[PDB]
Formats: structure tokens, sequence, C-alpha cells
């Protein structure tokens, strides 16, 4: 049963962005429903879903800290970080594009969590 890869994907996959500036953010927070009550930081993953779940085998990542693993290869990627003062609607992001490897945990060989805190 792989639900929590689905949500990763629902949650941290993004293929092809569009822009990746404010605008972007605002509209695929409400698109993937990360805005009840606003996510305060949530980042995105472009590229192709091969690598993502490379990053759970020693093909694309390396153990990391207690649970985790650490990709090799280095993602395109869109950070959103909630602006203002309300955790409700309506939810005013900030983008950060960036370029760099990421953090996940990954169970059975898919990657079910994103660790936000290296975007923070």
């Amino acid at each position: 049963d792989n639900s929590r890869y689905t949500h990763f994907l629902t949650q941290h996959y993004d293929a092809k962005p569009q822009g990746r500036d404010d605008r972007y953010c605002e509209s695929i927070m409400k698109r993937r429903g990360l805005t009840s009550p606003c996510k305060d930081i949530n980042t995105f993953i472009h590229g192709n879903k091969r690598s993502i779940k490379a990053i759970c085998e020693n093909k694309n990542g390396n153990p990391h800290r207690e649970n985790l693993r650490i990709s090799k290869s280095s993602f395109q990627v869109t950070t959103c970080k909630l602006h203002g003062g309300s955790p409700w609607p309506p939810c005013q992001y900030r983008a950060t594009a960036g370029f760099r490897n990421v953090v996940v945990a990954c169970e059975n060989g898919l990657p079910v969590h994103l660790d936000q805190s290296i975007f923070r």
C-alpha cells in the first residue's frame, strides 16, 4: 500500500513547472489542496519521477541522518513560503527557485516524505 508515495507526488512533485514565481506558488498550492489552512512552507521537485524514486536506491541516494536519504543528483526545485499573518486563505506565497540535492524518507523504495528543513 503506497498511498503515501501518491501523497508525496501530490505535495512535492511538479513535472514541468510554468513560471515558478509567486503566482505559480499561489496557484499550485491551491490546486494541490495545501491552502486549508495555508501550509507554511512547501517544496516542489521538477524533472522526471525516475530520478526521485532512485534516491531510495543507491543509484541516486545515500543514507542520511537517522531515517532519511539525500540524493546524489541535484534537482530543479521551487519552494513556496507563506507570507503575511494568517494561516487561512487567501494564502500569499513567495517563491524561491533553487537547484540542489534533496532529502526524502523512503518506504519500500518510494519517497514518502520530503524533509523541508533544507529549504527553510
